DNA sequence: GGATGTATATATCTGACACGTGCCTGGAGACTAGGAAGTAATCCCCTTGGCGGTTAAAACGCGGGGGACAGCGCGTACGTGCGTTTAAGCGGTTGCTAGAGCTGTCTACGACCAATTGAGCGGCCTCGGCACCGGGATTCTCCAGGGCGGC
């Protein structure tokens, strides 16, 4: 809704638990499938990409 | 029949016990002040038993070669013994000076106490420098028009 309907499609954050975070990723893949939305875990390498 | 080995007795040497004396240092008695024990409050660090996630260190296995160790040869340098020298060790001279010990005098220097104040500790405001945001100048990629060729 902060998106689609009053324009605010900025940088937002989401800081989750790491066990839940599955639970988030297919909720977005599901829920709002036209989103930009990206994870951010792992080594230095993976983040560095 | 003479001299030798051995036992008991007597005088002398020597470490130890007790007596005597000084003196000075430890003990007895009394008084006082403050060092430390005890109390309460506040705040921060440490304890024990857990959980979660990262990740780099620890552990394990394996191949291989470098290094530890054993053996052997050799030659030199150190041990050993003897003869010679030399200097240490002891006893001794001869004076003077340094130093410990004791006594005496005195004076400058440091302890002690009261009043003071200025250097140390904490916080607050500001600057030097680093960094975030807005505006101007410079260069790169691209879309369209003009001209030429083919059926």
């Amino acid at each position: 809704w902060l998106i689609f309907a009053r324009r605010q499609n900025g940088p937002h954050i989401i800081v989750v638990p790491l066990s839940t975070m599955p639970a988030w990723l297919d909720t977005f893949e599901k829920w709002a499938p036209d989103l930009n939305c990206i994870c951010y875990m792992g080594n230095q390498k993976s983040r560095d990409t």
